[PDB]
């Protein structure tokens, strides 16, 4: 039995065709090439500027990309080397302030593990409550919770809140003095475009927002996670941050600031979303007619991953992933995302898209052949 | 608030001052031995792409084992790789709490070691750094039955206290005899004067241990760092579980870049690449403070850390007040009381001045520091 999704992902790192973890590792495209050709420029940029100036410069470049004037305005933020570090500091804050916390389900499981490790009193809430107004109202009205930890858009389902859904969420939390923790790790893949920072700040609620470069720009896990919070909790949030970190890397900030700038210059679609679409189509076309059904609906966004229903095969997720491993292919069994109800959700695997290009395409062809060979060996049984 | 609550808070404030001698992160200029690395950053970007994460983890660990000439470290696969040394300490603290280990922490110590253990809920007691050099005092500590784990820093920051081989062997013998777990922070290892194989001694003894390494105080890579966390076989499963709650991995680019810095240091020697410049800077600040009434902390048993620990008793000023006066002259130093994390009020007579700052800022700032010190003292008379 696996302890966690990360245990599976670590094992996957040793496989020929690794589709387990969702960290961005695709090849540098035509537009980002110039950045690698000029690494020395960003090394020099880091040397020539103060740590506070580089922090603000990256934050503001990101605010320009997502067109949030509210984020551009605020100085209440810190810079972590990883998004999991931002999540963990938030969990330390929730425990310190004694906030009973409802955590979205499904979720990448280390969100639950970090909250649990920090001593947070955790309960589950269905991601679909973000799209059902009175299901959400009952959750926040119960007097059972003081905070709501969500992921938007959500991993692995691509569930994404509309502007009106997000406004309703903030209004309900405001009326019940509920703190919102908002994990925006997959923001750039979303289909929506509204200023969620503006809605949060104008409401007056306490909140933390977590951003991440690591699922989006392929920088070999040299990452930046912005952790942004309301004025009223900034002193304590910053104190907890400083127990761990003095700062992140000025080199990493200068480098990632340019990745963000290039994405702004050529747009999201040409630099990120079109590639995700093409790789999505590759898997869909490969699995057509096999009985494996890619999860899809009208409302979801396209994450850098595919959520696949394998129920037609008669295997559960852990079983099927074990067979694929004998063919040098590593996938993520899906049950762990349903961290409060794993055994009711054993029919899915997750396959990540943003892998090294040659490995990815060769690997999907091997995956199609392995599925074929696995199912035909099952006809002989 | 009006006062300082942590060394990191003072260091953050110091980031905005013209002459910042506060934090101890390596920020000196790239010397002639390292310039070829920066001139060819693309080579290490490419190397990170060309190797799997586990194989680059091992390649860095092995290159470091070569530099420190430890066949034991070279042999072991029980280790994880963190982006910062603070992350490694935090995971160790989480392990101490999970395993219900009453922990004696060295005093003095850089204060976030104390803060992290306290934040994780560890049951903390202080022990005098001088116990490491007095056999009877250490034996009383481990045989009391009041502790289960001993957290030490060797060589110690800010005093430069360093264990001899026979002193280290005695420590391990005594902890073994009382089943005390050793947590060994070797952040400043490369500055020590000794050369023995501590990994061999720990492995041979059979005790439970974690060793923490760091590049950040030694090689100037703009806080793009690597921290090896190496541990005994018997605790490897649980240590790796806690690591994997927070990290999948660190950066392969970071590992490739830092591996070269290590390799070059091993090729040309730690004196030519590191220690010689440290000597020049220590002599520089020693000559500047001579005859001021400020007493540089010194003895014939310490090693030379990249920092200067200074008794300001003769000023009549306490450390925070004196640091406040220097700030008025655009000079940031570290008040020493927070290093005595269990007894701050009894140790207010020291400041710490870091040495490995950008070259022109350092030598110019020592001149400004001498002038500010002279002017502040003349006004008292
Ligand atoms: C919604 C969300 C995630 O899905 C997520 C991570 N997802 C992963 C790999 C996690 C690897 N394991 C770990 N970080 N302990 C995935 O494969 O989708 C993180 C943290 O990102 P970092 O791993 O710290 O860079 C934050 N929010
Ligand atoms: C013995 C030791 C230290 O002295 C130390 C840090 N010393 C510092 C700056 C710490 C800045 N603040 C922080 N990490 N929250 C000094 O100025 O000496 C660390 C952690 O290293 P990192 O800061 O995480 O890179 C581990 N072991």
């Amino acid at each position: 039995r696996y302890d966690s999704l990360t245990e599976v992902e670590v094992e996957g790192l040793s496989y020929l065709y690794n589709f387990a973890d969702g960290h961005a590792y695709h090849d540098i495209n035509e537009h980002y090439v110039d950045i690698i050709n000029n690494l020395q420029r960003y090394w020099q940029e880091g040397k020539d500027h103060s740590i506070p100036d580089m922090e603000k410069a990256f934050k503001n470049q990101f605010a320009e990309l997502i067109d949030s004037s509210t984020l551009h305005s605020t100085n209440h933020f810190s810079v972590c080397p990883t998004a999991s570090n931002s999540i963990d500091i938030v969990a330390a804050w929730l425990h310190k302030e004694n906030k009973r916390t409802a955590l979205i389900e499904p979720a990448f499981d280390n969100l639950y593990l970090l909250l649990k490790r920090r001593g947070v009193d955790i309960s589950a809430f269905d991601e679909l409550a973000l799209k059902n107004e009175h299901q959400l109202a009952q959750i926040v009205s119960s007097g059972d919770i003081d905070a709501l930890f969500l992921v938007n858009p959500n991993n692995p389902t691509g569930l994404e809140m509309t502007e009106s859904e997000f406004v309703y969420l903030v209004e309900q939390c405001k009326a019940h003095n509920i703190t919102i923790l908002l994990d925006r790790t997959f923001r750039i893949y979303g289909k929506t475009n509204f200023d969620d920072y503006q809605i949060l700040e104008q409401s007056g609620i306490d909140y933390v927002v977590i951003e991440d470069t690591g699922k989006t720009w392929p920088t070999q896990d040299l990452k930046i996670s912005l952790m942004v919070y309301s004025e009223a909790i900034s002193s304590t949030m910053r104190l907890l941050y400083e127990e761990i970190f003095l700062c992140s890397s000025n080199f990493a900030l200068a480098l990632l600031k340019q990745f963000v700038a290039v994405t702004a210059k050529f747009g999201v679609d040409a630099t990120i979303k079109n590639e995700v679409r093409r790789r999505s189509e590759t898997i869909n076309d490969a699995l057509a007619g096999t009985g494996l059904k890619v999860f899809d609906n009208d409302e979801k966004c396209q994450l850098p991953l595919c959520w696949i229903d394998i129920s037609a095969t008669g295997y559960d997720d852990v079983s099927f992933a074990a067979r694929l491993k004998e063919h040098d292919i590593a996938v993520l069994p899906g049950r762990f995302f349903y961290w409060n109800s794993k055994s009711q959700h054993t029919q899915f695997i997750r396959v990540s898209l943003m892998k090294p290009d040659a490995e990815f395409y060769e690997g999907i062809g091997k995956l199609k052949e392995a599925v074929t060979r696995i199912l035909e060996k099952l006809e002989h049984h």
